[PDB]
């Protein structure tokens, strides 16, 4: 059985991210350029802070006909005491993509499948949908609420942004 | 149930690849050196362009007794609209190796197993055989034509090098 | 069926490791800093040299209230002629963590699950317990001797440090 899990990734500009390591000779992004990053992670219903994203984007090429970039990404999604999911695959600044779920830990031990990446604001807001197989149990209800409709206007609940107990999961990752 | 999938990876020198980020003190390759890369990918029977490889080789050490290098590699194999496969493991410039299949997306959702890497011409021609488990369906026939036996003299079909419709899969990755 | 596999990772200061690639505008580790590394790997009972670790630590943040750093790690564990295990997930210099097992090769083909990381001496001694699922066979006896309980004072057997045949596995990775 497949369990669907959606989350919002938001860059609130307070984690030094992204860091651009410019090694390609061009003013535009190119092969050689490396981009370590870490953003905040919220539930799909935007009610609770769950953790962070964390990893590395490797520039593969500039795509002038689409006015954007192709990256190859290696990173994880942290859900506090619930554990984490790890992924590998493409991030295209100009269109949606699917990444491979490489594994997980905690409640995500044994995870496999794929995840859809949808960019809403380049690069500060993204919406993910994980198609999770291999989990030992049903996902906890506080992670499976109906998602807010994805758009460039989405915002976390005020309590979540402010890190009030009602707006965070237990030991949310920071 | 294992499904064998073979592909040829070819560096045609038109993707700015490899990019060498030389940070080690050694005059030879050494720990600290990083090599982002992206090559072209063709079917095992060399009749069609399918996509690209994309990722990062991390130098681990120079191996002077073998006149070559050990890399630790993290990268993906793209097959146009069919999806992609992701891998992790050793790339040794001086001998064949096996890498882990970390997962996949599209028709490769659920992929697991190992892949054999055989270098045919250093650094421009490599042959892979994926021993794929976990897939939902039989691989499409377009991808499973009988492979050309590997040797240093192999070449992709002229029509595939020229990107003619009969020499590419639909929406091949580039 | 879970098979537990424990190993010790030791930096004996003879592999040029770790290599720090400094890009954060900070005296402390920060986002932008990259750390390619490779350490020696010994069996859990400390009787035998098996191989090496090899990969990349990506700094995510300095955590001053915990007097340590958060890294995102992508790397492999090499076991000589037996094959390798690959992983993805968090390395926290200040506490234990669990990483995803992303896959394997050789006798580790098909591996999945999670692995516990325990730091013993920062940064030179670590202990791991892999909770391995998906393997084709029982692990070989020379890898599954009763582990030495982790403590800061552990040392590999003298025969293993001296690379005598009784203290190594066949074709131990180096
Ligand atoms: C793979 C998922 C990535 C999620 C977004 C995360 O931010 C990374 C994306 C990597 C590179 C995007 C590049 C955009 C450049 C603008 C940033 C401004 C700056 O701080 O210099
Ligand atoms: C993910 C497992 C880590 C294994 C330990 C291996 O050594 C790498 C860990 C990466 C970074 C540790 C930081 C070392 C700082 C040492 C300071 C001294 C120096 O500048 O050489």
């Amino acid at each position: 059985k497949v369990q669907e899990l959606s989350v919002y990734e938001i860059n609130e500009l307070d984690r030094h991210s992204p860091k651009i390591l410019k090694n390609a000779f061009s003013l535009m992004f190119g092969l050689g350029d490396l981009v370590p990053f870490t953003n905040k992670l919220y539930t799909g219903d935007l009610k609770k802070r769950v953790g962070i994203t964390a990893g590395l984007c490797v520039v593969i090429e500039h795509v002038p006909e689409k006015k954007g970039e192709r990256f190859e990404a290696t990173y994880s999604f942290y859900f506090g005491d619930y554990g984490h999911l790890s992924v590998q695959g493409p991030y295209l600044t100009y269109e949606d993509s699917f990444l491979a779920i490489t594994g997980g830990a905690g409640i995500f031990e044994g995870a496999y499948g794929q995840v859809k990446l949808q960019q809403l604001v380049y690069p500060t807001k993204l919406f993910y949908t994980f198609y999770l197989k291999g989990l030992a149990n049903d996902l906890p209800l506080e992670l499976t609420g109906t998602p807010v409709p994805p758009s460039k206007d989405i915002e976390p609940a005020p309590e979540a942004k402010a890190l009030e107990p009602s707006g965070v999961i237990s030991n949310y990752t920071n």
